[PDB]
């Protein structure tokens, strides 16, 4: 009955049967996207409406459309022609990813390239990669894909040990032609294998680990309704699934007392970016949008009990629609779990003779997504104590090229002949906030520091300082951790019984931010990656930081445009959207597979609750 | 026959007879502190001889002595008279805590103080505070504490909840007087009280937890010889615990193949400052320097199987002296535990069709300790891929006062006429670097960002810069979270299989280190907290990064008096001190006893191995 409900089997099913009817789903249509749309802001009329997105792909090179589809009703609400070149291409199909590889492979100058390299193109793997907007005046309004190689020797062989430097190819995935071969000379291809199951890599296996076991003889203690609703230690929350978005958090609210009290409408990783930073020719185009380009949802991993997931695990198994709108079930696609998490309080008081100690837990939402060499764990948790953090877990195998001879200033060295080019990993959080209801305000809280003086004659004063951000023209705000720089969402309408604000602070790794050069392609496609904040007033079509169709977009679409509106957000329906990333400058233990390495940020309330809110948590 | 075993009672029972028979501890002797020594550097000579370190007090006001014993031989090396007006005090003894009260108690001046206030003196409690130094001329050379009023309604109040503003005192402990005793206004003291365990505020407790059990059935995968050396998953090293520093880890190493390579020689929280921010006369002197001038290790708490540790825990009870020379021993003061640690690496290859999850583990080394209102929980972290991390919780009760009306800009409202004090909480951390050998320098690593131009066509390239540390004038550093700044610590004449030198990288939170002026006493004392980084030569009596008697010196002592003697530290054996802390606004969910919050740093290896030292993980 919850209009936040999973998508079921049969609501793609319905779609894809109202789109064949209306005659948008013929042969050569593919389904790009197909995603549920959220409620409207006030569906306090019970109306419900399940209406779903879809981006329709031609293969035989008419234009594409956006559709919007009604399944309670079963009808078209609308249909729109795209025109490519102005509001960019639909994300890359699965299936576009073969053809790089086999259309190259019958093309002459790339058979030319690898025979002057003695590899045989059964051998020769093709990395079909996002080709962004650059100086190639013929790609503008047609879908490319650009292609890397790399050599496997044998069927299990790992191909990313084995770059074949100096070539890279340009494909026209719709009219099937290779647009440019480039070739700028020989490199060696390294040699060694990176086969981390290979016994003669890894040695005998360690025999010292002894088990740990993790259980829950009563069972967890959250409970899941309506296939899809979570009640755990007073947090209340619905938990979605998009094919390009992944998990999306919906209705975040904690009960006090008996009044349940929101927090964030929704919240979600809106999109992320991979940009590298060699100069060479051969990968200076190469930037990932995997929420934006290719959709991380689609690329979710199926999670092994035990291996993935330790523990007592409750799974949730997502469905998503393929290119042909049939369904297609992620069995075992999304983690939830509770975890132990350590000391919550503790005191030991003299004068009084008490001893008191608490424990923590925290419960984990986690899924798991492959593109190409990198795997990325989202994790959300939720703490006793109201604390909400996300993470990101970054692992997979690092992406590589030749080492060159003499050095590098942007590549580093992993194994002999093999290089990793520096990159980031730069990830977007959609927060939609709702602190105790949609009336919020965003405070830029520094530490400020004293002079010593008449007011502060033992110089040991020092305060901090909060400013309110009062239209989105002065809502994009930098990091500063020398001064403690944090950022506090409120609700002034609603105080606690000190006649406080109520609020929640956001507390930020301080990682830096896009490092491209301002007048560079990816800082006008990815503008977002180069702020720390950015707070703009809700509306229903500003939904990702980069705009609805990144493939292949120029650039400015997305959060530029938004806050031009300079709309008032001080004490209204407003959305914060974080930047946070990895700057990763590969190292030898990164090789052959990535120990995970993590970055995220947390909410943490302040002043929301009227004294500690876990005086309830019993002894144990 | 390890050098490095921790302290036994026997040990501790011959010292006091060697102290006793030359005459060094009669009745008005007090032991303020006892440790063992570390060996000597190069101690390959086998000739052990276990040597401590003594501090005597005398109640009578006599001058205290520094004195070295060798237990292995039965003799008095060395005897020093203190002028503690010019070196500084003991450290705070147990028994002086109680003395604050019970003069207060018979001086006319603080009964007529508390009379004004209709307060029972047989309900005030005196918190007794270190005292600094500041305009006081008559309080140079001897031994003071400051303290301020809390009020205990009934035997089992948290008094922490009725501060008595408007009025502090001063008290000589040795020659027994209350030097003067200020009382700047009548503060309304704040009546609700803040009794976490009365079910009138924490409401029933919650039945909805269910239980979480973590056993290990085949027991721990570490080893624990010699009393105190572990070996755990490649792992080696030896715990210490010292009454001033709390536990320590010694000979921190890696079983690399058949080479046991050393990464860090001695590892420890050197010092811990807890600086007040309010201008209030009453408050503006409060400074705990917990480690320093109180010895956080004496007050280690005894931690209680599945409260404090959970899982398969493996205790050490420490042995440390009381005031006289008698063994104590600190049952159950250190857990140790292996942890599941989530996803080690992952990933699914499209190419090789192979899939690979491990999981990580932690191996967890932890201690708690309790000072007046606060208690702090120290974590050394050993993680499967190298890491070293050490992160400290705080929690307990936050220090009070009363909230003036009309607001203030140093203090949070916490309950009706209920003030907390900003602070900070600053650690020092001190490493002893031994990268593979004795020989090591410090880099520091900052990103650069490159220009969109020749070379750089497209504005993507981006790279990095490391600057060697020479000298020691040239090694004090504050961190730049904006451009990524890090800190490796290699040996040139190490190499990887790459020929480049092997390092661990120094990874810091990059939050605000001391706030005060420049100027201030707080910051002469503890300069080591203005500055995020400091490199030393390694030398037998440069221990702490304040000097060895904090309490009441006048400022300068430790690290800014090693540094001037600008030594060569390129290349050389060097000494790491890393300050972090928390800056502590209080909010009003920290109120009436505070959620853990967490700091701290940690360590990965840069080219330490030859590739991922976690490759023989096996797949449980
Ligand atoms: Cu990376
Ligand atoms: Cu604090
Ligand atoms: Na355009
Ligand atoms: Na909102
Ligand atoms: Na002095
Ligand atoms: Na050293």
């Amino acid at each position: 009955a919850s209009p936040f409900r999973l998508a079921s089997a049969g609501e793609i099913s319905e779609v894809q049967g109202i789109l064949r009817t209306a005659g948008l789903l013929g042969p050569e249509k593919r389904i790009a996207y197909l995603g549920v749309l959220d409620p409207a802001r006030g569906a306090g009329s019970e109306a419900e409406d399940r209406r779903f997105r879809v981006f329709i792909h031609d293969v035989s090179g008419a234009r594409p459309q956006e559709v919007t589809v009604s399944v309670t009703n079963g009808t078209v609400i609308s249909a729109v022609e795209l025109d490519t070149a102005a509001t960019g291409e639909l994300p890359v199909l699965e299936e576009e990813f073969e053809v790089v590889e086999q259309l190259l492979a019958t093309d002459e100058r790339w058979l030319k390239a690898l025979a002057a390299r003695n590899l045989d193109v059964s051998k020769v793997r093709v990395a079909p990669l996002s080709a962004g907007v650059f100086e190639y005046a013929e790609e503008r309004g047609r879908r490319i894909l650009r292609g890397l190689a790399f050599v496997q020797d044998f069927p299990e062989d790992s191909a990313w040990a084995h770059p074949v430097d100096g070539l890279v190819a340009y494909v026209d995935v719709v009219s099937k032609e290779v647009t440019r071969v480039i070739d700028t000379g020989v490199f060696p291809v390294p040699a060694e294998h990176g086969n981390y199951t290979d016994p003669e890599l890894t040695g005998p296996l360690r025999t010292t680990q002894k088990p740990i076991s993790i259980t829950q003889p009563e069972g967890p203690s959250f409970t899941v309704t309506g296939g899809n609703h979570i009640e755990w230690e007073k947090w209340s929350l619905d938990v979605g699934f998009d094919v390009r978005e992944g998990v999306v958090l919906h209705n975040i609210a904690f009960r006090d007392g008996d009044r349940l009290r929101p927090i964030i409408n929704r919240a979600s990783i809106a999109e992320m970016v991979v940009p590298y930073g060699d100069p060479s020719p051969i990968r200076s185009w190469q930037n990932y949008f995997d929420t934006g380009e290719y959709l991380v949802g689609q690329y979710a991993n199926s999670l092994e009990l035990g291996c993935d997931c330790l523990g007592d695990i409750t799974y949730l198994s997502p469905v998503i629609s393929d290119a042909f709108g049939n369904p297609r079930e992620i069995r075992n696609g999304i983690c939830m779990h509770e975890e132990d998490w350590g000391i919550l309080a503790k005191h030991s008081d003299l004068w009084s003779g008490i001893n008191y100690t608490r424990r923590n837990r925290r419960m984990v939402i986690s899924f798991f997504t492959t593109i190409g060499n990198y795997d990325y764990g989202f994790y959300w948790y939720l703490y006793l104590d109201g604390t909400i953090e996300f993470e990101a877990k970054a692992t997979g195998v690092v992406f590589t090229s030749a080492f060159p001879e003499g050095g590098s200033d942007n590549i580093s060295q992993l194994a002999p002949g093999l290089g990793a080019p520096f990159h980031q990993h730069i990830f977007s959080a959609r927060l939609d906030m709702a602190i105790d209801g949609f009336t919020n305000r965003v405070e830029e809280e520094d530490v400020v520091r004293q002079t010593m003086g008449p007011g502060n004659e033992r110089g040991n004063a020092f305060s901090r300082k909060r400013t309110v951000l009062t239209r989105e023209s002065e809502a994009v705000r930098e990091a500063d951790a020398r001064t403690g720089r944090t950022w506090i969402i409120s609700n002034p309408e609603s105080k606690n019984r000190l006649n406080e604000p109520v609020g929640y602070k956001l507390h930020a790794h301080n990682q830096p931010t896009l490092l491209a050069d301002p007048g560079s392609s990816i800082a006008r496609r990815a503008a977002f990656a180069t702020k720390d904040l950015w707070v703009t007033r809700y509306a229903d079509d500003e939904r990702y930081p980069t705009g609805d169709f990144v493939n292949q977009h120029s650039g400015g679409a997305g959060l530029p445009s938004y806050i031009a509106q300079d709309r008032d957000i001080d004490g209204q329906d407003i959305v914060v959207w974080h930047t946070f990333g990895l700057t990763h400058f590969p190292r030898v233990e990164d090789w052959p597979i990535m120990p995970v390495d993590t970055v995220g940020f947390k909410l943490r309330p302040e002043g929301f609750f009227d004294r500690s809110p876990v005086l309830d948590v019993p002894a144990n």
